[PDB]
């Protein structure tokens, strides 16, 4: 029953937004992987990205579009949020989404392999990430986050997403003296979503 | 056993400090009110004092001075924690935890019922918070929630634990309320801890 309170309680502190409520209809339809959808998490995305301030957002893993709408909207003045997605398909739908919140112009959807597409940001003039999103398969998080790592500066933001509710990804963690991080979770559709949140020292 | 798992979690990212060790070893003789121990809560607000480079913190239910030495340890310059505790007796255990912890040149413990600690701070110079951390009792929640916001500034993070749940199975009012103030834009989370769950709204003031 706490899954049911905390359900409710995301219904009531996160307002109907009809811009994300068909983002997520559009979803489902553009048969995506298997994830778990959670208001609460990207209120906590959004709030985070303005609380740090943040204006170059990495974003790896954006299937539907839903956390990188999230993000986008927490940006500064002229930022921008990079979303990186496999799935020619997938990051189409993703694309059609974000226009449809308005926020294209300040989204960038690079389709094709995760690490391709991270090396090519690595040999551009892309400028350290100020925050980084990771909702990625599992055997990906440990690459992610040290290319996330290999793509910050001192102070950047990583937010990284575990499983809907392992410990060799929290040991690697751990043993990554250039990050400080803790654990905590949400509530989301499908059970609670655990993430890890760290800050580059 | 997944609340094993995320306490096996806290323990591989969240370094054993001898600090806080004993600092949890003196309150288990303080005879403190009923609470919960969470490293990985005490870190975020750790992290998250220094994400948004707060200054100026206020911390409402000091108890034994274990998160307002998590807070005072995300200061920087010449920041300020001015945590409040009714208690002259768990007061007293909670400078000299904050003592130990070399944090006593940073944070300020006022001894009182919170409510006129409050009052007075408003009659005050120190003016607005940047950061607010609220550990309180529950029919409380609601009071410090709108001195919280009284004692504001647009941007300031507000952060206010609700309750903990040391089980799947087995409040909605108060979430209401913050659903019903237009000044603050708030999420809920939750962290593991000692005796279960933490779970904690985060909200920033509009």
């Amino acid at each position: 029953t706490w899954t049911a309170v905390d359900q409710y309680v995301s219904d009531v502190l996160i307002p109907k937004d009809s811009t994300l409520e068909e983002v997520l209809q559009v979803n489902a339809a553009a048969n995506l992987p298997a994830h778990d959808v959670s208001p609460t998490q990207g209120k906590f995305l959004q709030l985070l990205v303005q609380i740090q301030g943040a204006r170059n957002i990495l974003e790896i893993g954006t299937l539907g579009g839903y956390s990188t709408i999230w993000l986008a909207r927490g940006l500064s003045s002229g930022g921008r949020v990079v979303t990186l997605e496999a799935s020619e398909k997938h990051a189409d739908i993703a694309r059609s989404n974000i226009e449809r919140a308005n926020l294209n112009d300040r989204v960038e959807v690079r389709t094709g392999l995760a690490l391709d597409s991270l090396q090519q940001i690595e040999n551009e003039k892309y400028e350290p990430f100020d925050f980084i999103f990771i909702d990625a398969d599992k055997q990906n998080n440990p690459a992610y986050f040290e290319w996330a790592l290999k793509l910050s500066r001192p102070g950047t933001v990583i937010i990284g997403d575990n499983v809907v509710r392992i410990r060799r990804f929290y040991e690697l963690i751990a043993a990554e003296p250039r990050v400080s991080a803790t654990a905590l979770q949400t509530v989301g559709s499908k059970g609670y979503d655990g993430f890890i949140m760290a800050v580059v020292k």
